[PDB]
């Protein structure tokens, strides 16, 4: 009956050489930890160790070409990390990022394994650069690799290939990458909310739409909540989890859930411009944990304000733990956007009929 937690200070090697105020920042990590210090939560869990990913647990989702590129960017010189970053769409490289990143991979990684070997109930993990718009063979929006994916794909690996593995991705961003990457695959529900503005919001695809619902034998394994219309926050998305979230990830019985947890749909967020609240984002922690017989493992994506960020991931480590929930009529546009995804994924789930 334990929490895990990883965090290491090393990730916050990471860094924009040309805009030190860009808002992926270094000390988004640790603020986030010294807030769990403050409210007393550290000492609370286990402490599971970062390591480094391998280049063969990369290439569980990653192509080798990827890979190589990414890890070329260790030795190159500042004009060339600026070329190498302007290849992709919203990326920034330091001499560090390549093993920034495998360590974010590897502390999820050992999170998972904490989890499944029973070492612990569930875990936190306090990890950048993020990882949810990385593709098989390509880097974006601040992403190199994909380490939800990867965690998924690491934990069918230590048990069965079939393992059933929820994501869900509350991130206000759609997780791009980790819909392609399990777009045929039934294996991996994936869920995302995201804030979508029939493509006006980054990552500015249809891909985020209500009707990509999967494909192959995954159809009906992948459902995007897409939000339009301006703010939403704590009504809306506890509406989604009540009508959509919950119903979908009951009837697919996961036997582990991976959170991408960006907390940039917080309130204060610069750039999600939502109002989701830190007694939110626990009341969501606390829906997900009914769920895997407790095998829930948070993984930080985006969010940008660092009191927000500190706050609310605080508040999701706290439900972890067993402490206490908080008790808590929607935008027009967010119960049209419910209904749509309602009508999509009827065909596919008994429990929305
Ligand atoms: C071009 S942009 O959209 O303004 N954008 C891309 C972007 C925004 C958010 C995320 C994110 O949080 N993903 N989870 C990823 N990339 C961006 C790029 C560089 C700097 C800033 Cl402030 C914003
Ligand atoms: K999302
Ligand atoms: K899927
Ligand atoms: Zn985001």
């Amino acid at each position: 009956p334990i929490t895990g937690l990883v965090y290491d200070q090393r990730m916050m090697l990471h860094h924009n050489m040309w805009d030190s105020h860009h808002p992926e920042l270094p000390q988004r990590i640790s603020r986030i930890f010294s807030r769990h210090e403050e409210l007393r939560l550290l000492s609370r869990c286990h402490r599971i160790p970062a390591r480094l990913a391998t280049e063969e647990e990369l290439a569980l989702c990653h192509s080798s070409k990827h890979i190589s590129i990414i890890k070329s960017s260790e030795h190159m010189k500042p004009r060339d990390l600026n070329r190498l970053g302007d290849e992709y769409n919203s990326i920034f490289i330091s001499n560090e990022s390549y093993t920034c990143a495998l360590l974010a991979a590897g502390s999820c990684f050992n999170s998972a394994q904490a989890i499944l070997t029973g070492q612990v109930r569930n875990a936190v993990a306090i990890v950048r650069p993020p990882g949810h718009h990385a593709e098989k063979d390509t880097a974006c929006g601040f992403c190199f690799f994909n380490t939800a994916a990867l965690t998924a794909r690491y934990a069918q690996s230590i048990t069965r290939e079939s393992l059933r593995v929820l994501i869900v991705d509350w991130d206000v961003h759609h997780g791009n990458g980790t819909q392609h990457i399990f777009e045929e695959d039934d294996s991996v529900l994936y869920i995302s909310l995201h804030r979508y503005e029939d493509g006006a919001f980054f990552p500015n695809s249809e891909d985020a739409n209500y009707d990509k619902v999967g494909l192959g034998k995954g159809r009906g394994y992948n459902v995007n909540i897409p939000w339009n219309g301006g703010k939403m926050g704590d009504p809306e998305y506890m509406a989604a989890f009540h009508h959509l979230v919950m119903p979908i990830a009951r009837e697919f019985a996961p036997e582990l859930v991976l959170v991408s947890a960006g907390f940039d749909a917080a309130r204060g967020d610069p750039l999600g411009g939502f109002q989701v609240t830190p007694e939110g984002y626990a009341h969501l922690t606390h829906q997900l944990m009914s769920l895997a017989a407790g095998r829930v493992l948070i993984i930080l994506e985006g969010g940008y304000n660092l009191t927000s960020i500190s706050e609310s991931m605080s508040m999701c480590t706290s439900m972890l733990l067993g402490d206490s929930p908080p008790s808590l009529p929607l935008k027009t546009s967010a119960t049209v956007s419910i209904n749509n995804v309602l009508r999509a994924h009827a065909p596919f789930w008994s429990s929305l009929r």
